């Protein structure tokens, strides 16, 4: 008969898009009990949220966080954004299957250091997680480019049929063990000469486990339409949810070409349920790679392990210091991190406002000197994008961070409020919310939250981050 906690008076957003109203909500243990009108229900504890906003907590789509939440549980960067899920695995590179013969092969050195991976099976993986939990919750994609690694001493050619087959039969059992699917990252050197053949040998496993597919496309530059065909194909035979990454049309050449881009997705056939997510922002970042180097645009090294004397440097400045050309001058600077503005603002709006685009921040957490996307991509979407520029309404920035996302990974019980589900809340100033992280002080936490709860326990609350530890392990529905 009492509840847990009753937050009072909030402006209350239910993921879907809807206009908020405004309500109690009751939280007991884990889960959202009661909502509207609650003057009359029994609370420990009353939260007055008059003047603000409660949302469903924030599911960041598109992380490489699968060894931060085991080396740092309390997830600062998401949880201070109001971020409770994590999805993992993207890009092809996941923590688990994986056994390492040497190093981690590129780019799973994004990830953690190669020490760190001791998840041969996901399950392993899953174990380690819930020796502490985490603030956030965790869902997993297992990464193509791992799975090749595990049965590929050269990764620079196709995997052969058997290889394929093994893969084939890992996947499975990482999706058997709770893995939501399985992603790909075919521009990256060790994935890139798998053919499209080789990605689609996962698809009837997927299928068969009502399983997703994720990709970081062959190519976001010139060609990325012809990628994009790639990503549809999976979607056209196997009747699968596929969702690309990031999307994007970077490179001078295509800056503009965000409507071809939206068009794109008029190809897919039959179905029509591909998806997309983006950062908001127009800079990329990765390792430094020579292919990328272009006077087009500023690159901004983050780190170097050969010049760390030069992290934090434009490009264009350290090859004037040295005398060199920037690609003379990148060469030397590898392996290296960077920071790309290789994309177009009004690219970005557009592919933002587009409705079938979740936000997803592309944090890289082993970055000492992050883009900013990793401590600031929510609040800049919900204070930056809707109320600062106007591209959307709030509960439109909201749904694309919640019950859009909720949905298409198939969260049960996440991403919306409603009596039922999970306790995952944000609370917010939807006045004075914004991003603080800029490419120059890029860990500078969001202003605007006031308190998140993961499952009914409070991770987040003014200004501290607290290991309430609440997080899920939220295994694949099959
Ligand atoms: C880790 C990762 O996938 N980063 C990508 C991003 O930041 O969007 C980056 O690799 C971009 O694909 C390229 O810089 C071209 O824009
Ligand atoms: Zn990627």
């Amino acid at each position: 008969q009492p509840v847990d906690t009753i937050i009072y008076q909030a402006k209350v957003f239910d993921g879907l898009g809807n206009a908020p109203v405004h309500m109690d909500v009751a939280i007991k243990g884990q889960q959202i009990v009661a909502l509207g009108e609650l003057s009359a229900y029994q609370a420990t504890e009353e939260v007055n949220a008059d003047g603000l906003c409660l949302a469903p907590g924030f599911i960041d789509v598109h992380t490489h966080d699968d060894l931060e939440v085991l080396r740092n549980p309390e997830m600062a960067a998401k949880i201070s954004q109001g971020v409770t899920t994590v999805i993992t695995g993207n890009c092809g590179i996941s923590a688990a299957p994986a056994e390492l013969a040497n190093d981690a092969p590129d780019p799973m050195n994004l990830l953690g250091e190669k020490a760190e991976f001791k998840f041969a099976q996901l399950r392993d993986y899953i174990d380690a997680y819930k020796v502490q939990k985490a603030n956030v919750n965790v869902a997993a994609l297992v990464g193509h480019t791992t799975l090749r690694n595990n049965v590929m001493a050269d990764l620079l050619r196709p995997a052969t049929a058997a290889e394929i087959t093994l893969m084939q039969q890992q996947l499975d059992l990482a999706l058997s063990q709770g893995a939501l699917g399985l992603s790909t990252g075919l521009a990256y050197k060790n994935a890139n000469q798998a053919p499209s053949s080789e990605v689609h040998a996962f698809g009837e496993v997927l299928k068969k486990h009502d399983a997703l597919y994720t990709t970081h496309l062959r190519t976001e530059f010139d060609a990325v339409l012809d990628a994009m065909d790639e990503a549809f194909a999976m979607e056209q035979a196997f009747d699968i949810k596929v969702i690309i990454s990031h999307l994007k049309c970077a490179g001078k050449n295509n800056w503009g070409r965000a409507p071809e881009l939206l068009a794109k997705f008029s190809e897919q056939g039959e179905h029509s349920k591909c998806s997309c997510d983006a950062y908001p922002y127009a800079a990329s970042s990765s390792t430094l790679d020579l292919n990328q180097v272009t006077d087009d645009f500023d690159i901004f090294i983050t780190w170097s392990d050969s010049h760390p004397e030069m992290a934090e440097q434009l490009l264009a400045d350290i090859a004037k210091q040295w005398g060199i050309s920037l690609l003379d001058a990148a060469k030397q600077l590898q392996p290296a991190g960077a920071v790309y503005h290789g994309l177009n603002e009004d690219d970005v709006k557009t592919i933002l406002a587009f409705d079938k685009t979740m936000i997803g921040s592309a944090g890289l957490p082993c970055d000492p000197h992050p883009h900013p996307r990793l401590w600031g991509s929510f609040p800049r979407v919900l204070g930056h994008y809707s109320r600062e520029q106007g591209i959307f309404s709030l509960a439109t920035a909201i749904h694309k961070m919640t019950g859009l996302s909720a949905a298409n990974y198939r969260l049960a019980n996440r991403g919306v409020i409603k009596v039922g589900h999970f306790a995952d809340l944000v609370l917010f100033d939807a006045d004075e919310i914004i991003d603080n992280a800029t490419f120059v002080e890029s860990a500078l936490p969001a202003s605007g939250i006031h308190q998140v709860w993961t499952n009914g326990q409070t991770t987040f609350k003014d200004k501290r981050v607290l290991p309430a530890y609440s997080g899920q392990f939220l295994t694949s529905l099959g």
